């Protein structure tokens, strides 16, 4: 049982996450140009709201390197609801088992940061 290497993006708006081609891979100085590829997975948590009724919190979208997390078996570009793909120019379309997922017992999450020119899509924030 593991976690994303990075903190999540919170969807405060109403649009599903998407990044233009070449953008969206979180910065990780412990990874190489070939490794810069993966997917974000949506996770919507439910909570007992103020009025006693169950309700959805804002969705979170967590990054996983290609071939590693809850959808480790998916090839790049696979169509699946709640899954969107990202790849930096020059990345290799190969699984990243050498990066894998994070064990929270011995590694903090990396704060999700994107290169300077990239801005997060509308309604998206790295909290």
């Amino acid at each position: 049982n593991t976690a994303s290497w990075f903190t999540a993006l919170t969807q405060h708006g109403k649009e599903d996450l998407k990044f233009p081609r070449g953008q969206g891979v979180p910065i990780n100085t412990n990874s190489s140009p070939d490794d810069q590829i993966g997917y974000y997975r949506r996770a919507t948590r439910r909570i007992r709201g103020g009025d006693g009724k169950m309700k959805d919190l804002s969705p979170r979208w967590a990054f996983y390197y290609l071939g590693t997390g809850p959808e480790a078996g998916l090839p790049y570009g696979a169509n699946k609801d709640g899954i969107i793909w990202v790849a930096t120019e020059g990345a290799l379309n190969t699984p990243k088992d050498h990066i894998g997922t994070r064990n929270p017992a011995n590694n903090a999450a990396i704060v999700l940061q994107l290169p300077q020119g990239t801005t997060l899509p509308k309604g998206f924030y790295a909290e």
